[PDB]
């Protein structure tokens, strides 16, 4: 069925977070769609991110059940992990085959993709920090640490080859470069069809940068918005930030949604100036399906008791649906599949 992937943060301090299906040919909504299909098993507290890596679904949670390992299309686990470390898993990203990342509110660890053993590296640079998200591109892990913690770390570099080694240590300090990238906040990466990597600056005075990193890790910067705001390392959550292969990247800012370039990084025209009265953006906010054209966009209500999932055309603006739900789901972000 056509349709999009809800990872939902769940109530904190009532249960976990879920998966709901949005159903667009029915125009329905189905929840605890991981729970029912894996005989009552659930992820863990405060489901934040999720990433598609080598044909699966990775889902972390902050505390508990930290990673479910799926099938993106049946949601059948392939492995309910549990608790990986003492650090809270925010996002899940990709080295290889045989690796990930694990990204945390002090540190980040490298999970073995097989076994799903888990090390924490606690003496590489100032990711003390915090870690939001990243990408593996051209040998190298970018990673998104938190700028606004002791130092100022800025977006770091790792070799990918270096951070794989079989005898790994959590006390290794395992070379890094910084790259000329402020992260006051959390961050996200689009790769594009040149074979180039884009993210979003925000540095200690607030502006927000546009990024291009090169094959060679050279910088090119554009202005966007200044009302564009990163996620807070306070409360960790997926940026708005997010963008096609064709380079049409799309951002909140002041409450409202932009579609941008790399040409046109700062619009003065949004993309849509739809409003629900008293829905606001939650999670991630927004997220593009470059396949369909298609953006998505999350929203709740004040006291968090409703929901609102609107599905735009993607170059145009114009409404294609909505769904309005009840119930403490905390929406975190959208997976297309
Ligand atoms: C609104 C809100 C929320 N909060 Co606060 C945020 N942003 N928060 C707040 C505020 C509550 C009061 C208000 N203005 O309504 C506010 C700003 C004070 C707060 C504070 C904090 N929050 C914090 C965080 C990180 C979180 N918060 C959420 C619970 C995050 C929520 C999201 C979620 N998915 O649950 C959240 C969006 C919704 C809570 C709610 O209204 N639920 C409905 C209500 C009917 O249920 P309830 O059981 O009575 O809710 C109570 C708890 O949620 C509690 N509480 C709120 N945050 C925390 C955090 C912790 C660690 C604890 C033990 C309790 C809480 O306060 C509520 C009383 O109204 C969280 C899941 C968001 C996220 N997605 O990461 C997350 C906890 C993650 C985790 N698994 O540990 C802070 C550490 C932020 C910071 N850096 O200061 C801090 C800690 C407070 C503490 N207890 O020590």
């Amino acid at each position: 069925g056509k349709g999009c992937l809800i990872i939902n943060e769940g109530w904190f301090g009532h249960g976990s977070g879920s998966i709901s299906f949005y159903n667009y040919e029915k125009n329905s909504i189905e929840h605890w769609c991981y729970k029912n299909q894996n005989f009552g098993d659930v992820l863990g507290v405060t489901s934040q991110s999720a990433t598609l890596w080598n044909g699966k679904l990775y889902v972390c949670s902050k505390e508990d059940n930290q990673l479910v390992v799926m099938d993106p299309k049946t949601l059948y686990a392939e492995n309910s992990c549990g608790k990986l470390a003492n650090y809270q898993a925010y996002e899940f990203i990709g080295l290889n085959d045989d690796y990930g990342i694990i990204t945390h509110g002090g540190y980040f660890s490298r999970i073995n993709l097989k076994t799903f053993e888990t090390i924490t590296l606690v003496s590489v640079g100032n990711t003390y920090t915090g870690t939001g998200s990243g990408i593996a591109y051209n040998g190298k892990l970018i990673l998104n640490v938190n700028s606004s913690g002791w130092g100022s770390p800025k977006v770091y570099t790792i070799d990918i080859a270096e951070l794989c080694s079989p005898d790994l240590k959590p006390t290794d300090k395992v070379a890094f470069q910084e790259l000329d990238i402020a992260t006051y906040g959390g961050t996200r990466f689009v790769q594009c069809k040149d074979g180039n990597i884009y993210t979003v600056e925000t540095t200690k005075d607030g502006k927000n940068n546009l990024v291009r990193i090169n094959a060679d890790f050279s910088l090119k910067k554009v202005a966007m918005r200044d009302d564009y705001s990163p996620s807070s390392f306070g409360a960790y959550r997926e940026a708005s930030f997010c963008g096609t292969p064709e380079g049409i990247f799309y951002y909140i800012a002041g409450g409202k949604i932009y579609k941008a370039t790399f040409d046109n990084p700062a619009p003065e025209e949004t993309l849509t100036e739809y409003t629900k009265e008293g829905y606001g953006f939650y999670g991630a906010g927004i997220r593009v399906n470059p396949k369909t054209n298609e953006l998505l966009a999350m929203y709740l209500t004040g006291d968090y008791q409703k929901n609102l999932l609107v599905r735009f055309n993607a170059a145009t603006g114009e409404k294609i649906s909505e769904i309005a739900y009840d119930g403490y789901y905390f929406p975190a972000t959208f997976i297309f599949n």
